[PDB]
């Protein structure tokens, strides 16, 4: 039936041998240029899964009301000081703000502080903490006093040592009191003696508490309506040098930016990697069979069908996405297989004594249900992912699937006909040992294997799966490695989730209902933008402002020579000394270690004076700055509030979407399915309307893990059917299954062994090897066909372990592939690629 | 030749059966004695799982150091308000300390505040923040005046009233700013009105710090250093006190060891009565296979005697029964039972099949001798597999189990013949349609099941252990109920470790070197109780005690009329109506909430005013005393800290000790290992000297993990040999190791499938069902001797659903037991027996 078929289409394609060639180039030819017409790729995340028209208008809602939200980018400006990183920000900001009014990008705004924040900023705090700030703050009007008439280096050491010679002696100030100040004061000092960059954040020692190491600002660039936006950010901040000027730092993230770095994984090496897998092959492929002639046929042969794979694929998938590239090693890691079984095979009728055509077609006897065993069969594991909502997956298994079948009858009808026009002791010493040591103890290696999976079943216990897919998006991108340090800061709405409410009114009465979860902590709304009571606040501030800002507004400062700044610096160390040993206690030690910063600093140069000064000036002047500015607030209603800060919360129309900050409390990172699965799965709970975020996302794992435990059944319930139509007995079929389930747990068995957790590109691998462990078993058992003499020795020479030495060379690229969302599945592929041919070798009395 | 062996002790177990019955029951007369004499149970999670002398040796250096650190049991008092709850406190202390010195307990102390804390309590507070709260208590004068003088509710009207008629008035005061004074109010006077527990609890209100609604107190005993014991003590007094019901509180205990003891009480919920119900199930059960009273008689008279000579021999060489190791004798009789019922029916069927007494004994013992021999050094293996394990727990089940087994056979082989010989005394319809389905079909059913057993391969996946020993425990107790809720109280300090340090100047080098990790939180020394630097707070709290502490101390008000509450209540109720629509805004919606309120408050009863006055006058007596003590704090010299302290912390030897609270966060898991094995790794690779909680347990799991993993794995070395010195040839040995590998998958499969998690005893089962496995298989393969056919019919007339129905009735009795721990064991045992009996019958066509 099936094997008279295929000898027809070998006598077919071996009697009229240059009719193939001229049609297989021809259809070649026809297949290469339509692979250039519509050659798109696509790298959206949101095609390699699917999801129901539920989840899809969600989404749909908080996009299609504001348009802009998607992919707006987000600059993380870091620089020394915190007033380092607004001041940067400001730059960047202004410079940015030129260009959107060109319509080059769209409105440039920062969330931790514009102009609105700067001056209003002191509102938005409790009603009490602004009176007693403003206590503060006025009964420091001789301290700020001191500081606005002279902000220079020669002005503080004067302001120092002018405090460090009679207020301790009249008893006002004491010393433990200033070893806050003294302390990060030395500490930034020695950092200025030492070379590497520092700045003295005044901010952080006095007003606020928090002296987080990286201080940071951002900016968002939302997009046009209609080079884009994320190259305007890179050449502005090149062109400002706010990189030189402030010491500050440009790092972008955002919806687009983190999809275009996954992609650029992909890319990575692959023409170095593509062509280096192709060495391999050719290496192996000449072992198996070693004559240049017949090489040159089978590699003719390989590039016809991976043509016209390509060719047919792109008509039936349009897009060849991210997850759906990895066919092209996998066509020459199992394609060339079939060209190896049967090619050595030819060169063993060949070696017996046959020749010409009957060799060719007598190989096509031994080899034909087999190798159409194992094509229909390999074929079936791919498409046993087209029936799911995993399209990245679904459109590999359909390019990959009908693939094989064009490969295999590439095999049968262009390789005959190369072998036709062009036309040509094995000898194995070192399996001598070994095959001596198993054929005489396979009896007892079968039951001690069968007996330790046995035993090391509980270690699947401990099978962890991974359920966050950020592991698989190679961390140390650009746009990777600014999201991972955001998760700290509230205003980077990075763990944020969205729901779209009918109008502010409602979303205030849902983000009430949502603050009452123990999950969810922060919520926002637009009337969040609108302080509780301000008439209070505006009462102490005034009063307080009407003390400072008289001694805030001081005119400038003579620019000191330099003797004079060597002067006070000399003064302020000196007078620090006999200020901690007249008064001797627990600032008396930070007060000694100043002495020893300035003495150093007034004895070193007037260049690195300089660099302190901007180290302490500057970061002075630009703190006062803020200062005047956070005492002066307006009124706040909602149509006193900026323009853009509404169109991001409330569209023009009745759209008030709120973003839900979980709770940021301290421990492991927020991306662990730990608190960011309860959060995601509890405020979905409440507001079932809630999507974006950690909610999409785990929406999005529950698809992707739905999504292979079909392919699984899909594949043996195919394949088992598929070996009970050709092989009719029943004891066939149970023989091929039993190693399918050893070869299944040892590979899980291992993952616990070898410490290697199941992720979601990863796991597509688990239905895969049961269609290319089947064929493998059909490559196997022909080795052995001859006799039950050395395994090894029969395989080596029948050549199997060439064709695995080729599937494993096509799982070998996977691996070393950067990005490690593939490199995990790689890693799986050659993981149960051994764990299969050990479970032949070894299982041969079950199977055979 | 084990067979004839086995005849020679039948064969003089017959004839002369006097001599068996007489000797036997001498034995267990002996036997019997014995387990009178030894009983020990010991309940200490210790016993079960060992250790190596690194985490044995720093257990021992904190309790050598602090032995009275170990037997303190906390004891939480809840209130409906915090002033209700430490004045229940106070009471339960007092009265606990005059039996501390009566030597019936040991010291008696609050963590919370006892007078120390009492006093000193703004001077632990932050530098800025006490002296920012002495300037808000100072300007408060005029208040507390009124309220020190009418701590009484027509007094708090008055206050109340006088303030809506005036300042609300004059501008002096505004009603918004009251609106949380006034809705907590409106609150707290509805549920007078309802009935349900009601306080107005003035800490909520004035510092605004709103702590949680079940308010809570600690107060802590200690064991003497050398009548019922402390955990009744503390129950007795607090019984006693009554005013615990009339301050509102009740006092629940949890402790190192009264929550050790509760878990042996959810082992006996209602055991003695699942213990006697199970041998009535057995009772059924064996009636059904060799249906003659003295069939049955006979049985049950040999499970006696080995059951009471094997819990003799298990008592002699284990001495203890941890809770782990009191589940043998159901196993026992759910196992040992078992033989006397392949044997019993045998006999039945031998002797019915034309044979006298003598012969069917004699015949009966030549085909069941190899085979019983097998299931039970096969059962034991098993069990024995635990013995090399730091696990003792199982160690010691397994030991008495295994050595029972022994004995079980032994005790079969001949007691039971001896009494039935003396005593002495197959066609079931409904099996037609599923036997007829079965035979017919068998082909295909097994490839069926072969292969979605291969598919479902990837559940696996997401099979996931569970790392933490509390969900083991019972959490209805009051122990467990008690500990779960503490996750919130810092002063519990529930989780944390202890680090033992040479002395206190290098305890605080570590403690405050802890603090740098992430997730430490804070950490307490004895110089932690030696509050900051703060003689300026001595200075500034003085102050507002100039002002303060004369309007506290007023002359105690005369009684108020029962007239005038009325009118005073409708004096502010009226007010409140008129001052909400006059001066309206926020607090307007609350002002008239209230004056509805008052005036239901004011028409219902003259006790429901006393009571609402208890609930509002008789906690302003407390908040106001709190606020006397709070305000006189004196010194914090290191000897003022009382010798209970510095006993607590500083060891004699001059060690002092580190507790480190981990970092909390405000999110959810209180109990995951997500955190706090993250927590117990971090400190533990730190600090390595750390131990006590987290790591303490974390350290736990690994040992038992390793403890069981070897289980497993020792249980098929002991099978498999066993299984290839008895069955020869390879032949048989792969016959029956196969389906112990597709058994072992389907039940992991289903712990996917249904969503049962593996624990700590859940997971004992896994290496035990290895050795129970093929003891079915044994049984199943001589049931379908004679009947190869049909074997659904021959399973029944042959005794192995008989058999194995006494085996599930031995896991069902552990699955109704109420200890999770237990529980989930017994549901293990029942899933993997119920995929082992199926596994069997489909599997037929790879056996006999």
């Amino acid at each position: 039936m099936v094997t008279s078929l295929i000898v027809r289409l070998v006598a077919w394609s071996v009697r009229r041998p240059v009719w193939v060639v001229v049609l297989s180039l021809l259809i070649a030819a026809f297949s290469g240029v339509y692979v250039a017409r519509h050659f798109k790729i696509n790298t959206d995340i949101s095609k390699l899964v699917d999801a129901e028209p539920q989840w899809a208008a969600l989404s749909q809602a908080v996009d299609r009301a504001f348009p802009q939200r998607n992919g707006t980018i987000l600059a993380v400006v870091e620089a020394p000081a915190p007033e380092f990183a607004t001041a940067a920000a400001h730059a960047l900001t202004e410079s940015l703000q030129k260009q959107a009014a060109a319509g080059r990008i769209g409105p440039v705004a920062e969330p931790g502080g514009g102009p609105f924040f700067e001056h209003n900023g002191l509102l938005f705090l409790s009603p009490q903490q602004v009176a007693d700030t403003t206590s503060q703050l006025a009964s420091a009007r001789p301290l700020v006093n001191e500081l606005a008439k002279n902000p220079s280096l020669t002005g503080l050491a004067t302001t120092l040592s002018t405090t460090l010679g009679q207020p301790l002696l009249t008893g006002q100030v004491k010393l433990p009191s200033m070893a806050k100040l003294l302390s990060r004061s030395a500490a930034t000092v020695d950092d200025v003696l030492a070379g590497k960059p520092a700045a003295f954040s005044w901010r952080a020692l006095v007003d606020n508490d928090a002296a987080r190491q990286p201080a940071r600002a951002f900016v968002t660039v939302q997009p046009v309506v209609n080079a884009q936006t994320s190259d305007v950010i890179r050449e502005t901040a090149r062109a400002l040098d706010l990189e030189k000027r402030y010491g500050a730092v440009v790092r972008l993230t955002g919806e687009q930016p983190l999809a275009d770095d996954e992609f650029s994984s992909v890319e990575d090496g692959a023409a170095l990697n593509g062509v280096v897998t192709l060495l391999v092959v050719f290496v192996i492929l000449w072992l198996a069979l070693r004559s240049k002639r017949m090489i040159a046929s089978v590699l003719v042969t390989l590039f016809v069908g991976l043509v016209v794979t390509a060719a047919l694929g792109l008509a039936m998938v349009g897009s060849l996405n991210m997850i759906s590239v990895a066919f092209m090693v996998l066509f020459v890691g199992l394609g060339v297989d079939f060209s190896i079984q049967y090619g050595v095979k030819y060169r063993e009728e060949r070696f017996r004594g046959e020749a010409i055509d009957a060799a060719l077609i007598g190989a096509a006897h031994s080899m034909g249900m087999p190798l159409a065993l194992a094509t229909t069969a390999v074929a079936a594991s791919f498409f046993s992912f087209i029936p799911t909502a995993y399209r990245g997956v679904s459109e590999l298994g359909l390019i990959a699937g009908v693939g094989m079948f064009v490969a295999l009858l590439t095999t049968l009808t262009l390789l005959p006909a190369l072998l036709r026009l062009f036309a040509p002791t094995p000898g194995f010493p070192w399996l001598a040992p070994v095959d001596d040591y198993l054929d005489r103890h396979r009896k007892p290696i079968l039951i001690g294997t069968l007996a330790v999976v046995i035993g090391a079943l509980p270690l699947l216990a401990f099978l962890h799966f991974d359920f966050n897919p950020l592991h698989l998006k190679d961390p140390h991108s650009e746009s990777m490695s600014t999201l991972l340090a955001l998760k700290d800061s509230p205003e980077a709405a990075v763990n944020d989730v969205t729901l779209l409410a009918p109008s502010l009114a409602d979303a205030d009465a849902a983000a009430k209902r949502l603050d009452a979860l123990p999950e969810v902590g922060r919520t926002t709304t637009l009337s969040t933008f609108i302080p509780a009571d301000q008439p209070e606040k505006r009462a102490a501030i005034a009063t307080a402002a009407s003390t400072l800002l008289p001694a805030l507004t001081q005119p400038p400062a003579p620019p000191a020579t330099d003797a004079q700044r060597v002067a006070a610096l000399k003064r302020a160390s000196d007078l620090l000394g006999y200020a901690a040993e007249d008064h001797p206690g627990p600032g008396a030690a930070a007060a000694q270690h100043l002495s020893q910063s300035l003495a150093k600093l007034a004895a070193a140069d007037s260049a690195t004076r300089d660099r302190a000064e901007r180290a302490f000036a500057d970061t002075l002047r630009i703190a006062l700055n803020q200062l005047a500015a956070l005492l002066q607030p307006q009124e706040i209603t909602r149509d006193t509030l900026p323009p853009p800060l509404v169109r991001d919360w409330v569209a023009p129309d009745g759209k008030a979407l709120v973003q839900i900050s979980p709770k940021v409390p301290k421990g492991v990172d927020p991306n662990d399915d730990t608190m960011l699965r309860h959060f995601a799965t509890a405020v979905k709970a409440a507001e079932p309307g809630a999507i974006g975020g950690p909610i999409s996302i785990l929406h999005s794992a529950n698809t992707i893990i739905s999504a292979f435990l079909h392919a699984a059944l899909w594949s043996i319930i195919s394949i088992t059917i598929l070996l009970w139509i050709t092989l009719r007995r029943f004891g066939d079929v149970l023989r091929t299954l039993v190693p399918l389930l050893v070869s299944g747990i040892v590979t899980l068995e291992m993952c616990v062994v070898l410490g290697m957790s199941l992720n979601f590109a990863n796991i597509i691998a688990l239905p895969l090897m049961l269609g290319v462990g089947v064929a493998f078993k059909v490559y196997f058992v022909m080795a052995w066909r001859a006799g039950q003499t050395g395994l090894l020795h029969s395989s080596l020479t029948h050549a199997v372990l060439f064709s695995a030495a080729t599937t494993a060379t096509a799982f070998g690229s996977l691996w070393l592939s950067h990005h490690p969302g593939t490199s995990s599945m790689g890693k799986l592929l050659a993981l149960a690629l051994t764990c299969t041919l050990i479970g032949a070798v070894v299982f041969q009395p079950v199977l055979m």
